């Protein structure tokens, strides 16, 4: 798997903060800073080659979104996902809550394009709307695909704050395979890692028997001493103090953690995909 660049993902992240400021200050769903977000991410997808899909619902009667990308070739039967929301609550541009997981499935997905990877299984990426409402565009996608389709699905991975500001790694304890691949990669680092306790896009997918797995950096959980310990930061201090607030700008980014987590991505996806 390549590296992937960590300049690249901020790149991402200072576009998605340029939409909020744009459009009222927030990327919500049914404002038009979502809207914004799904065209950028649609645009840069699009023009690397990906087939994409937008996938319409309608919740507290606003028009909210999917955005679906399949990279053509591997095998139609063994369909590996990567996915992470686009929407941020209202207060404010969401960076690390989410548009690091975000920009890291984004620029995955341009890295498979960069490198002319050939997969064996099909790779599909997507970003969710109104996840803040209630994980309502990952639930639309799995309850329209018909069972032959789900039957197809090898793995979901998903990515949801992954740049915290005084940041942990938490992996997902949920299929044992995927959470290997995940833990095998940091391991390689001599980063520890921590099963994920602290209600994200994976839950519609394990609900129906899919394969999940994923990585998070905390949200509003107090970092304890043995945490900061292992992981640096500031022990008594939330892993991000700017969780769902106005404050969730640029500034709220942990550039270890989030190129950490992103080649970490790239790693899963790469491995999990042969
Ligand atoms: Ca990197
Ligand atoms: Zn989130
Ligand atoms: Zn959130």
């Amino acid at each position: 798997a390549p590296d992937i660049p960590l300049a690249n993902v901020k790149a991402h992240l200072t576009q998605l903060s340029t939409i909020a400021a744009n459009n009222g200050g927030n990327r919500a769903h049914g404002r038009p800073g979502y809207k914004a977000s799904v065209d950028y991410v649609k645009a840069k997808l699009d023009a690397a080659g990906y087939t994409t899909t937008l996938q319409q619902f309608t919740s507290g009667g606003a028009t909210g979104y999917n955005l679906i990308a399949n990279w053509p070739g591997g095998d139609p039967n063994k369909v590996l996902m990567a996915g992470a929301h686009l929407d941020s609550v209202s207060s404010g541009a969401g960076i690390n809550d989410n548009g690091s997981g975000s920009a890291a499935v984004l620029e995955t997905a341009l890295a498979v394009s960069r490198a002319g990877y050939q997969p064996d299984k099909h790779l599909r990426f997507a970003w969710w709307g109104a996840e803040e409402l209630g994980l309502i565009g990952s639930k639309f996608y799995v309850n329209n695909l018909p069972s032959a389709d789900r039957s197809k699905l090898a793995g979901y991975l998903n990515f949801d704050m992954i740049g915290s500001p005084n940041p942990g790694y938490f992996v997902y304890d949920d299929d044992p395979v995927i959470e290997k691949t995940f833990k095998n990669y940091f391991a390689g680092l001599n980063v520890p890692t921590e099963i994920e306790t602290e209600r994200s896009d994976h839950a519609p997918f394990k609900n129906v028997g899919v394969p999940v797995g994923g990585l998070f950096t905390g949200a509003g959980y107090t970092k304890s001493a043995a945490q900061a310990q292992k992981w640096g930061g500031t022990a008594g201090q939330a892993f991000d103090r700017c969780y769902h607030s106005s404050c969730d700008s640029l500034s709220n980014i942990n550039d270890t953690a989030l190129d950490r987590n992103s080649d970490a991505a790239a790693h899963a996806i790469w491995t999990l995909s042969s």
